Parts: structure tokens; sequence; C-alpha cells
């Protein structure tokens, strides 16, 4: 009647068909209801998965728990936020790859256009090159160099460590002062020792040196001058020849040089010896020199310039009953030559009469003499006696 | 004929069947045309998109603009342009996925072989661990420390700032010669003020210290002196036994001290007073020596050893006809003592005739003298006269 | 009569169907076998690959070698090692997506949990933002600047560089001593040179500066004192009144200043130029002043305080018969003015009978003597006589 189906036109069918052969098919095969198939699937260039009011997705499925399946099923869902009317309406455009406990990643539109692309856990990369801007929030380690175009900046006080063996040197901005400063042995990441190597005053310039300063090849204070406590070794240069040595440029200056041999000290003067003798009227002692005797002494030079410059040599005693005899003498440029050393006189090596052109104290010789008002000798007093053109002997008493 | 389809053997249907009942298969369907389920679609084990000359794609639609549904429909598509595509050749293998404006990400095998994973904005992952190398072209920061087993190389002239507080410090080499900055107050990430505190020359090394510089625990120039502008204050260790203290290695050198409290002074020598008085004869005056007196004064050391080493000690007038006088010792090393002071003479403390074992110019006794030719009293000479074994006298 | 199909119940078919037209299905398609379409696919909502015992994937197939097509075929699979009973069983849940070749990355989550997101090769965002660590193995380079909250520590012994112009400077931290460090011009990026700018010892934070220092603004030794190797010159500033210029805290200390010039010098002490005479009986010589002669000389100044401060000056001569003259003064603080220059007296300048009050030795005339034992003139002694109350004359041959 038409209870059975025609191979020629349109038809409906009611029941149920089950096919046990393969179906051929040379025309679209569309429905309104679900496809299932027990075997694998495959479709020509495009697969589509359409949207009437709900976000699309892939499931894949983990299985029995054997073989290489996965522990959980995964999916891939395309869905956003911008049209749900909560909260968040930022989310504009997701892509999104997880199992059953979480997203594993997603990317992103953001509503203001901007892609993110979200890893819930760790990337890794062989190689990373980004052409934007890099943050991270968390400590950074690095295998080998690091170069930057730009400034490093540290926000931390103590900024920049170089570790190497027992210590690690670093530089702290504590706000008031950087400084310069060392760990103890074994304490290479750790706080600074009691050393100050070097601060700055941040608010000066003004920097402080801390556990001493060796410098090499000259300094020169430019302005403000110096000040030390508590003594200053100026240690000349000691030469063989410094007796007849010409100054230069770079000897020149302010120093003092112990010279203790006696090659040396030999060609320099010496002290002398003295007699202390007795003023036979008044018994005041008077020195009298005696003999010249080398000695090693100290030579300091004074002056800054080729012109203007001069020496003192004070002998120092080196045996029981040594003196000490100062000497001084002064560079003379135009003669090209030292002045001769001359005795400093003072209350240990006094100017003698001779010395002087003085007349002795006693037992003394000269050739004349001229005596205004009296000469006594003994108990006679010699006076003049103008009026008879002679002199008077007046016995006193 | 019958045209009914045979329900045993193989036949070709030539109108559209519509079943509106489950269509049950136990053999393969095999269509040359197009699919599409209303509902829902499953498959066993594999998925697969044939290719046929144009690239595979999973397209996702949008739907309505409502509900949690995306703003734009997106794609996953495996392409590449190693055979075709303009003027590229390299991509040969692109898994890209993106949406109606641009790809979000994709990852790439290219011609060479080398796979790239390319993200259109910004990745944001908890950790990163990179096992080659990185580079980033922009701007950097790091919320905690940064540990390098290598070098920190910057090209920047100013290469390395430490800010805290109110003030960048940093470290500038400007290409002539490598500075230690400070910013002004509250300019931290700025440029440098006008301080100097130091700079080291390139090409030199030579090291210049513009702000000052304090020194603990002594200083020592191995070798080309020291030039000062303008003055030295060496300022020597003041002891209460300075007239008796010996030196010791710490002590040598040079420096003055101010011996401005009694308690010291007065155990040193003093000033003496001094009266002017004229030559009768001559009009000349000179100055007699009278006391002592003990005042403050200066104390300087000269030598560099416990052998060379002497003293100056300068006595300063704090009343006001107080004078000055200079004395002077030396370190006596082998007989582990200063020798005495002893004064200098100058023409403000000149030698009397008794220091120096000389008569005095007038009013003065002696034991004997001999005059050679003559002696003369008033206008009378007297001389020898041998042709008579006596002296004799002569007018004017 | 069952050879045909009936429309109105459920029908086994046995024969193989191939439709030419259009199927139509509103009602679920469910197979046991294979599906295959020759166009394009699309369903609603949801894809699902089921699972039952292999894990699921999506081949996408590479075709012919032309157009817009890729070089390989790739797969998305989902699957897991948890459960092969291998040696390694932690790969949990694993996304993965790749070619023929090699995976290009994945995602997994591992048997504890956590998830990582790996890529075979090189990452390539535009910005990076890890709320985590990092960590990078290799070379990182940097193309703007790099700011960290926190320190940046170097294990390298050369640490921090800043490379500009022909050189790089370097603080490198060797394990004994932390040196700043300069690189030859051109090798920016090598080794140090032979320049030792400055170093630091680890375990003293002594500092050594090895190619000279300049200081501006005072330097302050606080202890230690100081040693020079080899001589120090102390300027002093020289201005038009030193002559008769107070002291001040800037200008106490020691200092010298080379006097060169007439204007200033001609208000200071001369030399003198000497005049010898001789002894009439003993013929020994002895030095006179003659004139003053004004000079250029050596100002020096000692002491520390405006009350301790003394000056000496030594004239340096510049002509043929010049000689040199030493001169001492001491700043007299409570009457506000230098004490007037004295004569140092030393064998070049000897003091005078008439400087001293003694009797010359020479020519000498004097008011009164008075002689206790003998005078003799020429060859007559000339004794007290007390018994004769007068004075005896004795010829002596």
């Amino acid at each position: 009647p038409s209870q059975f189906i025609r191979r020629d036109i349109a038809q409906t069918v009611n029941g149920s068909l089950t096919l046990t052969q393969q179906t051929n098919l040379s025309a679209p095969l569309v429905s309104s209801s679900t496809g299932e198939f027990g075997g694998s699937l495959a479709a020509n260039r495009t697969f589509t998965i359409r949207n009437t009011g709900a976000p699309t997705s892939i499931v894949f499925e983990k299985g029995p728990a054997s073989g290489a399946n996965p522990a959980q099923s995964m999916s891939i869902r395309v869905w956003g936020n911008q049209f749900g009317g909560g909260s968040d309406t930022t989310r504009s455009t997701v892509f999104e790859v997880g199992d059953d406990t979480s997203h594993h990643f997603y990317s992103q539109r953001n509503k203001d256009g901007n892609i993110a692309f979200n890893i819930n856990g760790t990337v890794m990369p062989i190689n990373i090159n980004a052409s934007g801007l890099m943050n991270v929030n968390g400590t950074a380690t690095f295998g080998r160099s690091v170069t930057a175009n730009g400034e490093f900046i540290s926000k931390s006080a103590n900024a920049f460590r170089a570790i190497n063996g027992d210590y690690g040197f670093f530089i702290r901005n504590d706000a008031s002062n950087t400084y310069f400063l060392l760990t103890a042995a074994g304490d290479q990441t750790g706080g600074f020792n009691g050393l100050r190597p070097l601060l700055i005053n941040n608010q000066s310039g003004q920097i402080t040196i801390g556990e001493g300063l060796i410098i090499a090849k000259g300094v020169t204070i430019n302005s403000g001058g110096l000040t030390v406590n508590s003594r200053i070794r100026s240690q000349g240069t000691k030469t063989s020849d410094l007796y007849t040595r010409a100054p230069t440029s770079d000897t020149v200056g302010f120093w003092s040089i112990d010279i203790n041999d006696s090659a040396t000290y030999n060609q320099f003067p010496g002290y002398f010896k003295m007699v202390e003798k007795t003023n036979e009227v008044t018994g005041l002692p008077y020195l009298e020199r005696g003999e010249e005797v080398k000695s090693p002494g100290t030579l300091t030079q004074f002056g800054n310039t080729l012109d203007s410059l001069y020496q003192d040599w004070i002998t120092y005693p080196t045996t029981p009953e040594a003196r000490t005899t100062r000497w001084t003498r002064t560079w003379q440029k135009t003669k090209n030559s030292w002045s001769s050393f001359v005795q400093v006189f003072d209350g240990g090596n006094p100017p003698q009469p001779s010395d002087i052109g003085a007349l002795p104290s006693d037992n003394a010789t000269m050739g004349n003499l001229t005596i205004r008002d009296f000469l006594r000798i003994g108990n006679v007093r010699i006076v003049p006696d103008p009026v008879n053109k002679t002199v008077k002997f007046e016995w006193v008493e």
C-alpha cells in the first residue's frame, strides 16, 4: 500500500532502521539530533561546533585507568563573560584547556582587545624571546651572564653583591650612607660584619675609609688641607750622595732621613766634644769647643721648589759621651749648590770667644786696650791725670 | 517494476529519506558529502580532519551574545607556507589558534626544523624554568632577588643604581671616567646632582675624591709623595708625661702639640726675662738675661725612627710682657733618654758672656791680662821701654 | 513480501543502501562502527572523543604539498603513563600537540597534581608577567632597564660590569680581594689590564688605591697616622700681606711658601753681607755683620692652633755675595700680633761682642777693669806689691 518504502520519491520512515551493512551517501546528511559512533570518525577540511546559546567544547575522555590513558578527562572550551551580566565582563573570548580539577592553560582576548596566555603552573621552554616587557614577582636565578642595554636598579638596601670563595662583597644604600661592605667568612649571602671599608654620605658626598688606606703613585690634596692624628713619617729617599745631591722636582718638599751609615755621615758635619771650663772669678761654667766627631744624624729638608729649599742636620749620639749638634744649609739655585753647613749656636754648642771676636774672660792676650776711668791691679788704682798729662797710681785704702 | 527498497541486497535509493526514529548502524557509514547534527556528536578514539588541498581546521562558533558565550568565534587551524602563500616559505607546519581579529597563539616548526611557540600578547605563568637562553626587549621588573652565576653587564652609561629613602646612588661609566654618583633628594631615578664623591679615570685609573675624605686606621703612601693645599695639622698625642715620655713606634714622626696647661708646661723650659742695657762707650744696646718664666709652648717633633728623632720647644707669650724662647733636644736611643733641652741663641735670646767664657764689656774683673802693644788710660799710652826694663808714658 | 523494507515499524536491513539524495534525521544516529565524510562536518555544542582503552586524539592532515598546507600532519593527543606499569608513572594527564617529528608543546598535570606547560623550542610572547619564580639556565639579554625590589647577587668573580665607549669597568671579587678594574680600550667585555685603581682586602677591609689619588675639600686621618714615601709639599696660600697676616683657622698648621717677589720679600728681614776680621794676636778670623740685603726666602709655619703657632724665614741667595740667614717669630694670640722676627745665631751669622755685652778681643775700650794677679804690657809684668803698698814691675825675657 505505502506501509513499504519507495526507492524513487521522498519518504518519511516511522520505524527504527537497523542497518547491518555499509551505508553509502552521496548527498548531505542533515540531522536535528545526535550522532554516536563506536568506531573512529573523519570529515573533510572543517569541523564546526555550532553554538545555539551555550559555549562549545571538545571532550577527550580518560577511559579505563590502564595503558597510556590519562588520569582525567580534558576539554577545550571556547567561552566568555562579556554578555553574562556579572561583576566581570572583561573575559571576552577565552580558549581554555583543562581537566576535571582546573584549567591547565587558556588564551584570552580581554574586553580591552589585548591577549593573555595564562599557564596555571610552570612554563618550561628552551629559549625565551619576548618583544615586550617582563615582570617576575618571585625570586629569579640565571645560570650565566645577564646583559642589559639599560640600567640595573635595586630598591633593596643591600643592592649589589659579588660572592666568591669565603666572602660576599656588597653595596648597601641604607638611605643615609652608601657603604661598601663585607660578610663574615662563610656567611656569603648574609649580613655585613664589623668592617667599614668605605662609605659615602648620601647628603654631602663625603667619603670615609674605615680600615686603613694604602696609595701608590702619589697623592694631591687640591683644597681643604690635611689633618692627621697623630704623626707623619715623611720618609725621604736615602742615597749615597745626599751630601752633594742637587734637588729635583721629585725630591723637593718636606722629609726626614736617618743617615746611619758612616760612609754617608762621615761626609756630613759631626758633633763637637766640649770641655766644661769654670770662670775663675764667678765660678760659672762655660763650654769650650773641642774636636769634631763624625756621627749619624737626621737630615730634614723643607721647602717646595727648586728655588725654595733648605735642610737641617741633627746629629744623634750612639756612644756614651757623644753630644748632639745641629747644622743648617740652604739650596742655592743660582749657584747650583748647597750652601756649606753652618753650625747652629745653642746652649749645648755655644759660640766661642774666637768665633765672634770677644776677649776671653781670663788668661787673655790682646794687642791694645783703652781704659777711660780706672784700671785696678791688686790694690792699686791707675787713673787718668790729664792736668799733668800722665796717670796717677792710687794705692787703695 | 518494484520501486521498493529491497531489505535483502544492495539498493541505490533515489528519493530523499527522512528518518523519524533512531537509526542504528553496525557497519561503516561512508559519505562523499557533508554531515550536520543539530545535537551533540561523539566518536571512538580518533577524529581525523582530512585534507584534500586546503588546511584543516576546527571552528568554535560564538553563538548568540548572551550567557557564557565568547564575543568572537575561534579556530584551530593547521597550515603552512612552504608550498604556497606569497613571499615567505619558512613556516612549514603551523598550529594556529585565534579569533576573528587575529591569532592568540601558535606553535610552528620552521623550514630549518626549529619550534617556536608564539603568543600574541602577555604570557602569564606562575613559574618559569627555561633550559636555554632569554631575551627581553622591553623593560624588566623583578619582585625579589636576582642571582646570576655569571656576570652582570650594563651597556648603559648609568649602569648600576641602588635606591633607598631619598637618594639614588649609582655607578656611571661615561666612556672617559667612571663615577660614583648621587641623586638629589626625592629624585631617586634621576640624574646626578653636583656632588662628585669618587671618579676613576678610564685611561689612567687615577682616582679623584671630590667631597672630602676621612680615613681611620692609618694611611701609607707607598710611592709618589704627597702634595697638600694648603696646610697640614699633624696633631700629636698629648700626654701628661711629654717631658719624659720615651718615643715608641707609634709616636715617632712629625707632629706638633700645644702644651697649654701649666701642669705640663711648668716642667718644660720657660722663656727668659731680658733687660736692654747700653754700652756706655759705644752706645750700642745688648740684652741681659734675667729670670726664667714658665710658659705655654708648642712642642714639635721631627724624625721617623727610634734612632732618628728630635724635638723643638717654642714658648708662646700669654701675658703682656712675656717674651718667646726656643729650646731643643735630641732622642738618645743608646742612653734611652732625651738630651737636656738647650736654649736656641737668637736675636731675642742672645748668649751672655758667662755662656761663652768671654769678658764682659765693662765693670769687669779678671785674674790676668797680657797687652802686646799698648794700654791707654785716658789720653796716656803706656808702652814697654826695653832700654830701661820698664814702661813709659806718651800723651794723646 | 519481507523482501522489501517496512515503513512503519522497526526493520533490520541486510542490504547495503546507497542514498543519493539528502538524508534527513530527526532522532539519534547510533553506530558501533566508523564514519567518514568527504565533505565538511558540524555538530551542536559538544564533540566527545570516547575512550575505550587507547588515548584519544584529533588528527589534522597535511594533505598535498600545495597552497597553504603544512609540511607535516599534526595531532592533539590526551594521554598519560600513570597506569602503564612503566618506570615513569608521573605523567598523569597530558595534552600534547605535535607533528610527525616531535611534540611542539604540551600541558600536563603530574601525579603530584602540579601543572607544567612544556614548549619544545622558543617561546615568543610580547610581554611576560610571572606571578612566581624564574629560572633561566642560559645567557640572558635585556633591551632596557632591569629593576629588582631585591638584591642583585653574582657568583662570578667578575660580578658587575659597566661598558661605555672604549672601556669596561668592573667589580671583581677574586675571593681574596675585591677590585675595581678596567679593560684595555676596545676590549670592553674582556679581562682587566694592569691598572689597579682600587681594591679592598676581603679579610681586613683595608683599601689600596694603585694609580694615584686626588682629593678635594680636605682630608682628615682620624687615627693611625700617616707615612709618606718620599716627600710632602705642604703649599701655603701666598698672599701679599704675609708679613702682617694674622693666622685664621684655615691657615694654622704646617706649610712653606716660596716668597720670590721683592714686593713681599722687601718687607721681611734680609741676609747680612759678612765681614771677616782677624784677631791681631791669634790670627784667628771672626765674622761681623756688614750691610743687610733684602732677599727672596722660604716662609715656613708650624703649629696647629691660634695659640700654638710659629714661623721660620730662611733667606735664599740669588747673587754671588748673597748668604742664607734664618729668622724666627712666634704668633702672640693674646697680643693679636706676631713677635718681631729675630735673627738665628749660627756659624754663618754669629753673635757679635756688642750683641752679647762682651768686650771685643781687638782695639777695645772700656770704663774700668780690675785685674787680680798680673797685667803684662809687652815684656813688663805689673804685679800687686802689697808689702810696699804699690805695684812691682818685672821685666820678663
